């Protein structure tokens, strides 16, 4: 007898989604390099239809023709020593799909390769943390659209679906396309996680809020137009205490780690000319996190100022709010026209809407925000920016002044709010129609002759400045 | 025969060329199109610069072990250059290249060429095509037995400091050079931005006239502030178009760069460093240039105007201390990428070396880099210049006049993104505890990626 389909990888997002898929009711074959982890899973799974292979020959031999085998193995160098190993046992017309979390210029590279050896290849994101690999992520294809169509049934049975029927997955684009779309969630994630972090400083900073007083406001939050998983989630971290009584909030170290999707992002913002500042304060903010000897060091040299006084409660808190989700729609209008600049950098012609749909369950920005960005995409698919969109755009001229209070008070309190500033700059920048980069550009003429463009004449100029 | 060729005769060659001449050298020049080498030679009647038309007859002019120049446009025509002349030298032969070249690709022709018996200098030369002719900083890395053996040249062509000291100086091995020169242009980025916001404060909301605004930069030019960015800029605040008006006003505000400037933010990013302010400065000529973007949301989005701005003289000093303390934010995040790196690259930086050679010739050079190395030289492994004496001074004294100007612009309009980052930065690094336990929380959440704690060792992870 031989199994349906095939995972490598049975770290836990790998092996929830193989479990997944098995819950659909397919018959699967599972591999990892370190045995013990398949054993493991074997004990802690009786009765499911999961078979276990100890070498990779016995693994790819135990599949159905033509092969659907999942990769689900750490990104880099194990991703390609997972497909060079597998290579001299399959057959033309077997499937791989790398569902890891790829550089998108690897899976380039890779899709040229392995469909010119007459593999169908799809390299795809997968979001939706442990708990959605196992119940129903997001899922991100790329690839030919034939391989695509190959894998979509499979991929529609176990990805999580919309509640207006729609499953979170769909083609996406070519080659590259679908892990460069799970690397802008990836940094969309890190933005939103750093500004909900703003929040939770300005309430505690402002307003020294107890723990069940933040884990009460960011429930009233998710009851709103703010409610997403995040914030969901958020909630019910502020009660969660430890077999000691402790709250694990306050006894956990505050050194934030990351696996590189969010550098990748706003790399990618550096090398396409595009203003991603929110996400990169992200991940910036994770990088001085790391810092913590550094910080603990300085915290007792360098000095500040004090919270200064907040004012009505309800009415501080309401500002914190509309500043956090008007932070969200300036990151989210960055991120999409990075998505505009990298479909057209990498020849993909991405639907921005149906991105934004799959988003919508599964994942973990979901939320009922990205409703909102799928709509206005439907009714102008090449929109530039969100904020020129009528819903967003009357969202910032209501809440704009909120936004710009709290930064005020957070300054002067000494509270840092990085995404809430950067959020206010890139407003205040992307509708200036002139920006002082006219002295930028003198400069340069005068320092290096590198010539300069007028408002009123056209050509190039250079000027004796003295 | 001369004791040192140039190659690539295009404007900053040739520059370096008569520099090295002017020192009292002969110097061979080459360069692939012949005509650029005539023409040079024409220009120049006197100077003694000798010229060859070909790769063998260029080599074969210089004294052993040869110096040679390379000011070809970094790029691809950089390891063509080498490629033709790499049969005509001898073992311990070197070959310097002063473009502005990416530091990996030096680490890499580095490594092939001493593969090969070749020595190789990747060094930055910073000043423009007019500092190249009077005295550039240079900040070569290499070899340094190749560097102890062309410095009498290098260190006589040369911009000099207040001390007496020339602005180059050995920096430390394969990429080095090339690694400091890229930092140096990533400041030059940020200190360009934080004039610009200065440039937004005092226009928009104190309604400078130029002349007012030229007034301003020159008397804070003759304080800490004084540099070479803000002295060329009280100038071009004076300067008028042929018919009575200013020059600067007609200025079409996008800002180039050339594929180039954002280097320095992508180390960072690499090296785990949290450049905010550099990186932020290059998003801002980003957005300038997405100026037909800009003007469509001009016509749709809508924002306050600029608010009362009280007292003139109180708020042009807000805006001066605003200024000098986010240079000194941004400087303090380059010199702690600058031992990231070194770290990282094994090159054991001498940072206040690196500030030295920046006194003169550069395009950063300022009164403030002689602060900087008098840091360094109290403390040569000092993890941030905030934490040193005089920079703690300054920003007790001066923080609050920032958290001013930020609220201030915020509550105006006026977009202040490298001023913002500078409190960001200074108020995220003085803090013992940042919220990124919640982060961490939630990523435990989600992702089962497992948290360390503030009060027991290991890692931990909570079925939440
Ligand atoms: O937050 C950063 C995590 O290190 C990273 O791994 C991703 O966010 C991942 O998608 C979580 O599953």
């Amino acid at each position: 007898s031989k199994q349906q389909i095939g995972v490598v990888g049975m770290a836990v997002m790998g092996r929830n989604l193989a479990l997944n898929i098995e819950s659909r009711g397919y018959t699967v074959s599972i591999f990892n390099r370190s045995r013990e982890k398949t054993e493991e899973v074997i004990a802690e799974n009786p009765g499911k239809k999961l078979v276990p292979y100890y070498t990779v020959k016995e693994f790819v031999e135990s599949l159905e023709t033509p092969r659907r085998i999942l990769l689900m193995v750490k990104a880099g160098a194990g991703t390609d020593a997972a497909i060079d190993s597998l290579k001299p046992y399959l057959d033309k017309g077997d499937i791989i799909i790398d569902g890891g979390n790829t550089f998108f210029q690897d899976t380039i590279r890779r899709n040229r390769e392995l469909s010119a050896e007459g593999f169908n290849f799809i390299g795809t994101g997968v979001s939706g943390g442990e708990e959605g690999a196992l119940k129903g992520p997001s899922i991100m294809p790329g690839g030919q659209k034939e391989a695509y169509e190959l894998v979509a049934p499979i991929l529609t049975k176990i990805a999580a679906v919309a509640e207006d029927g729609e499953p979170c997955v769909t083609y996406i684009g070519a080659d590259g396309a679908g892990h460069y779309v799970k690397m802008v969630h990836n940094g969309i994630e890190y933005g939103d996680m750093q500004l909900i972090a703003e929040a939770y400083s300005l309430l505690k900073g402002g307003l020294n809020l107890t723990n069940e007083e933040l884990a009460q406001t960011f429930t009233e939050w998710n009851n709103g137009e703010l409610s997403s998983y995040l914030i969901d989630i958020t909630k019910d971290i502020f009660t969660k205490k430890d077999e000691d009584g402790n709250y694990l909030v306050d006894v956990i170290l505050d050194e934030a780690a990351n696996k590189g999707t969010g550098k990748w992002t706003s790399q990618s913002a550096l090398d396409l000319g595009e203003p991603l500042s929110l996400i990169t304060e992200s991940v910036f903010a994770r990088y001085i996190s790391s810092l913590k000897d550094q910080r603990v060091a300085a915290s007792k040299v360098l000095s500040g100022p004090q919270a200064q006084p907040a004012g009505d409660k309800a009415e501080f808190i309401e500002k914190v709010r509309r500043a956090l989700y008007l932070g969200k729609i300036v990151s989210y209008a960055q991120g999409f026209s990075q998505l505009r600049a990298a479909s057209e950098e990498y020849n993909w012609d991405l639907n921005y809407g149906e991105i934004a749909k799959i988003f919508r369950a599964g994942c973990i920005i979901r939320a009922q925000f990205l409703q909102k960005i799928t709509d206005a995409c439907a009714e102008n698919p090449q929109i530039a920016n969100l904020l020129l969109a009528p819903y967003f755009k009357q969202i910032a001229d209501d809440y704009q002044q909120a936004l710009r209070d709290v930064v005020a008070y957070a300054v002067q309190n000494g509270i840092p709010v990085p995404t809430f500033s950067a959020a206010v700059a890139y407003y205040d920048s992307y509708r200036a129609a002139v920006l002082p980069a006219n002295l930028i550009q003198a400069q340069r003429d005068y320092f290096g002759a590198h010539t300069y463009k007028r408002i009123d004449k056209e050509g190039v100029f250079h000027t004796e400045w003295l």
